[PDB]
């Protein structure tokens, strides 16, 4: 049982931000772009948003209740057939090529559009996006191989192979500089790789492609310890013809184990043998160079960035999916008429719980929306400049400060709110039937793969404002701050605002504080691992608020000049939104930043065995 | 072991030296009940969750029922069967059972405790086991002949059911137009689609299935006063011997394809449809069906929270084992080195507030829970609260809206935690937690929404109450806050207490402002969900910090070892939660403060 067409899209909001809030538009016709103008930009929103609606959809539940199947004796998956119907739906398209560079057949465009186009994808169903990232992984290939390694990538590119990102081992998780997988260099100039992979996206995917690039993090026989003596490997699950990308022998990398997953079941996570089966695995050192964590972090920026967007576009849909049912349930009596057990029954919407309910997954999933594409706009520096004003070192280092924000605050919001999604249902929103369920299920692994929270939240802090000497939070903060003084009709959101933004400045400087008594009494660094995950959260809250009210002005400068309609619904909702978004959430970062400033170690004192 | 991981020790700690139950054990009802055999029913049924029950809770979510056309009946798979005989066979269906009934009396605290065993290692077994239980409500509300019947039913095992959802009839029961109609003999014939029903048919678990079913009787009034209960047997039956006879007109039409918690059959549930009646027997011969209902739905909505708390139980329990082995990454304070050792994620500080979270709450919810049940016997509450009959059953029905809307949906949330811990492992079906979380998601829904369940404890439980059962509960919290050690606690809980009773005061005004200014009841609708979790936090606090208090006195006498480790414990999540959950409440009470109609006000078309 299940919706097939589930998915609910939200071009109008994506639009709105990318042309009315941000300026994308601007750069379109312009330098890099100059074949790309506005109306085609729009046309292609509105076209994957329709075959996502569609073909990509369609097979949500199906990838779900008849999930891929194992065969260990020729270690390959076979996936549902109507999942398959959905890829090709995508490939024929070149929806698997959005924003490839020119040269590898793509067309150029900024990174707002593209990550818009792929929410779509991402919403629909994601794990057809996932299968669908080989371009992109052969794109990374490209900028970082050899020129021979580039004409490699420019045939995968063009034949549309499969890709894999393979880190994780049974031991080394987290802790990625843990891994044991070995490479042994051959006279030739190859290597050999030997060890096994756990957990490894695609790492077989049935007919969809001719051939499979794994990139392999491998250490080479008497290399250092830790991610620092790692080298990356490209290792095609064919041999292949280097000039002309006839399909060879088959390389020695098997899939051995399939897992059992809560959700994303129709994405099939491997286990990934290396060279233990008698067959050499062969890898050819990416760019010649040891390089390999450096590398990798090239393809998990942009998986960071693709699991918070994924999990953002599930939050969306699953909020749409709430408002349409709860437009048409009936249910009880207006509260203005609780005693008269004869009064007229109402939709729910008329409850006040459903209406706070409804508005903070809207004011979640649109803040949300307006997070990730306001860290696109960091990451073109041609768009940086022409939007923001800001150079391209600074536009880097905001996109590298916005990024664990997007994935670790994006993740763990968007599930915590289809749970109001869900109870918006009633029963309902427990069964099959409706896809909420599902939502919850495929969207709790994005809070762990690509690197759990915890390591988002470490990163944000120790990498992205320590190590960055704070000049991107500077930057960002200062743009908040330049909107709080700046019409009176948001004066009390932008209030709310201030003291938000002076709760985020109280808690980066209690942990600096922390870091800095770490010199002295080493434990007083614990207490800023005690409060990253809550810092973390607090700086997504104040984005979300932030860029909520920056949308009400400008919806208040569009009714003012005379929107009707379902324009003037639209900009209505966004003025409530922001509004709410300040009075219900906002305050608390008050009493977030209290307990921060108390943070102690006394949890970290206690006998384990009291526990 | 199996997936279920029970904590004895933290019941027998709230029972006995928290809220001293044993007080109670050796006298009067309880006079053939002692401290030491509760001690020994919670071991057992314990190990028996931890053996035959837990046993099949994997099978039955993967093995899931199957409903059959050709018969209209559902089959559940045999390792579930299986693990229900388990139950049978030890006499566990008659827990909390009266003595007239074939029961052990007990204090309800030790009742409810034993019942979260179960409700931990395989919820759905407790459900179709609630038939002995569901015949001492049907015994407590009918006639004199009818109360044979329920003998019967209670000696026979059979199973049970509480009908009252329809497809337009969820949360607004009083709008169901399932029809009643009397016949000649006395006998009512019952007429309409029941629509998700828990175990509506249980295969061959049982010879019998009582369903309670609310109906309207023709020309009856609108609204739930004009419902009225039925007495509606799968099999009529000879009203003298129980002998089985003829089928009932009553019968299963679908089962639902559920998020988790499968191996419960939810039933769409025909009566009168497929040409025969559903012949009913009007329950005590009275017109009085949602008062009658009330019975049952208020050991659902205990149950609810207490399964709710018992899987967050588990899901903690599971999460902290893995995390003692799981070895991944340096100490932080090694960090720069990446020659340092590994250790063990206990060892870092995320994963210590992380599990301490999960610690305090589950702990927090467990004494609630408790301590709730500890205002179900009159007699309890007089020995261990000195408080009378009336005001015990006041203060019991204030918290049951917290057991349950404040248990389900911090449960819920909490296991988030759990699952976390193990990292990308706890997103496998290898390991129980992500089966907890589909299995707890029901448990905000139903029994009553959480929504419903805010709008019944400030409404109904503290404002129609007149304040009287909140207002000894806050007067409780007052006396622990007026009493060293714990004088930073008590101080937050100071504040805390002042944070809800500000909640209080402005939700009472928007509900009397009303009178003058009618749309200002819509600030309690907006506020009411936040107002009973406030409520719950601030419980949780008050509770933990009561144990930390018993933990100092035990300690200072001397406690070592394992017992050490526990009290140490105890006061470590007191001080943690008072530090780290009691604060927001202050934020929520200046946002409740604060409310306005902006969102009412919005048009529909905006959002
Ligand atoms: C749009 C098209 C895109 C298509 C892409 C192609 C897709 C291919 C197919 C895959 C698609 C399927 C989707 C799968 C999604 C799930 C993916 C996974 O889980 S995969 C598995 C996911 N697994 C994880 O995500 C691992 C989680 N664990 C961590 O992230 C750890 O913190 C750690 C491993 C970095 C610690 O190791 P430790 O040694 O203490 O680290 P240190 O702090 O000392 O840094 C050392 C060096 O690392 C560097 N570098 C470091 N940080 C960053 C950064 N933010 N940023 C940048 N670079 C960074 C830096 O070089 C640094 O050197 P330096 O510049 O300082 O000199
Ligand atoms: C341990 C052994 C246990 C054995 C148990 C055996 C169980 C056998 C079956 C086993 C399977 C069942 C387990 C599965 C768990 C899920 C079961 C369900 O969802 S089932 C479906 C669950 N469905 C739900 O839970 C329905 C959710 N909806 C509600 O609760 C609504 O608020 C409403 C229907 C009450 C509103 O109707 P509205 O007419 O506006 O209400 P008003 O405010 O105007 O009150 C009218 C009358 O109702 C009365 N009464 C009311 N409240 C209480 C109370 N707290 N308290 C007491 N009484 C209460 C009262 O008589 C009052 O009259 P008065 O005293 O004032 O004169
Ligand atoms: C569905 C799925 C798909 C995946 N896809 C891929 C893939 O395609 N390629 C790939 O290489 N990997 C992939 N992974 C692996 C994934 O990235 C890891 O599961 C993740 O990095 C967490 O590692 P772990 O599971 O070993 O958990 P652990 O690292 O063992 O973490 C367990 C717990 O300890 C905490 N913890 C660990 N280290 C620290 C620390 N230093 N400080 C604080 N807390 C800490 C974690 O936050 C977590 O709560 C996938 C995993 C899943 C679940
Ligand atoms: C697994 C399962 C088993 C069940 N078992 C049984 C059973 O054995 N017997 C039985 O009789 N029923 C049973 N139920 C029914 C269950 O109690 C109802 O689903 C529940 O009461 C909610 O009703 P509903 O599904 O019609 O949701 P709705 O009432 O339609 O609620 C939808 C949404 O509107 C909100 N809402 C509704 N009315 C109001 C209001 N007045 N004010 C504010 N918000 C409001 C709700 O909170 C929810 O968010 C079961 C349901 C499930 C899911
Ligand atoms: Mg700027
Ligand atoms: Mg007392």
């Amino acid at each position: 049982r299940g919706s097939m067409s589930h998915y609910k899209s939200n071009v109008r909001d994506q639009v709105f931000n990318l042309f009315e809030v941000f300026g994308v538009d601007k750069v379109l016709g312009a330098d890099k772009f100059s074949d790309l103008d506005a109306d085609t930009a729009r046309e292609m929103l509105t076209e994957i948003a329709r075959l996502a609606e569609g073909p990509i959809a369609e097979s949500f539940v199906e990838g779900d209740r008849n999930p891929p199947v194992f065969d260990p004796e020729t270690h390959t998956v076979t996936l549902p057939e109507g999942f398959k119907k959905s890829m090709r739906a995508l490939f024929d398209g070149g929806w698997d090529k959005v924003g490839l560079a020119e040269h590898l057949g793509g067309i150029p465009m900024p990174r707002a559009l593209q990550w818009a186009l792929i929410e779509h994808i991402l919403g629909a169903n994601p794990a057809a996006y996932m299968y669908a990232m080989g371009p992109g992984m052969s794109e990374i290939f490209y900028n970082n191989g050899t020129d021979e390694q580039k004409k490699w990538a420019t045939i995968a590119a063009e034949r549309g192979w499969g890709a894999t990102m393979v880190l994780t081992e049974p031991d080394a998780g987290s802790d990625v500089g843990a891994g044991r997988t070995k490479a042994v260099q051959q006279p030739d100039g190859t290597w050999h790789i030997e060890g096994v992979k756990r957990f490894i996206t695609s790492a077989d995917s049935d007919d969809l492609f001719e051939n499979i690039m794994h990139l392999v993090l491998a250490r080479p026989e008497g290399a250092g310890p830790g991610t620092k003596g790692l080298s990356l490997f490209f290792v095609p699950k064919f041999h292949f013809d280097h000039e002309t990308g006839e399909i060879g022998e088959r390389n020695g990398v098997f899939v051995t184990n399939v897992e059992h997953k809560m959700g994303l079941k129709v994405s099939a996570t491997c286990e990934l043998s290396l060279g233990q089966h008698g067959i050499p695995a062969v890898g050819w050192l990416v760019g010649e160079v040891h390089n390999g964590i450096a590398q990798m972090f090239d393809v998990i920026e942009q998986a960071r960035m693709m699991v918070g967007t994924k999990a953002i576009a599930t939050l969306s849909t699953g909020y749409l999916n709430a408002l349409e049912y709860a437009k048409e349930r009936v249910q009880g009596a207006d509260m203005t008429q609780m005693t008269d057990k004869t009064a007229p029954r109402v939709t729910i919407t008329h409850h006040p719980d459903v209406r706070r309910s409804l508005m903070t997954q809207k004011a979640y999933a649109e803040g949300l929306r307006a997070i990730y594409l306001y860290t696109a706009t960091f990451q073109d520096a041609e768009v940086a400049q022409a939007v923001h004003g800001v150079d391209g070192d600074l536009a880097a280092r905001v996109n590298d400060l916005l990024l664990p924000i997007v994935k670790g605050f994006g993740s763990e919001t968007a599930y915590a709110k289809l749970t109001e999604s869900l109870q918006t249902l009633g029963g309902s929103g427990f069964l099959q039937d409706y896809p909420i369920e599902q939502y919850i299920r495929d969207s709790k692994i994005d809070s762990l793969y690509a690197g759990t929270t915890a390591i988002q939240a470490q990163d944000f802090f120790f990498r992205k404002i320590i190590r960055d000497k704070g000049q991107a939070l500077a930057y960002v903060a200062g743009e908040i701050e330049q909107f709080i003084k700046n019409n009176g009709r948001l004066k009390t959101e932008r209030e709310l605002l201030a003291t938000a933004l002076a709760d985020v400045q109280g808690m980066a400087a209690s942990l600096t504080g922390y870091l800095m008594a770490a010199q002295e009494d080493a434990a007083s660094i614990y207490k800023v691992g005690l409060g990253s995950v809550r810092f973390l959260m607090a700086v997504g809250d104040l984005l979300s608020g932030w860029l909520l009210a920056r949308q009400a002005a400008v919806a208040i400068e569009k009714l003012d000049a005379g929107a009707t309609g379902a324009d003037k619904s639209f900009y209505e909702g966004k003025i409530a939104a922001a509004s709410f978004f300040a009075k219900n959430m906002l305050p608390l970062l008050t009493s977030t930043r209290q307990i921060i400033e108390n943070l102690d170690n006394d949890v970290m004192e206690l006998d384990e065995a009291a526990f």
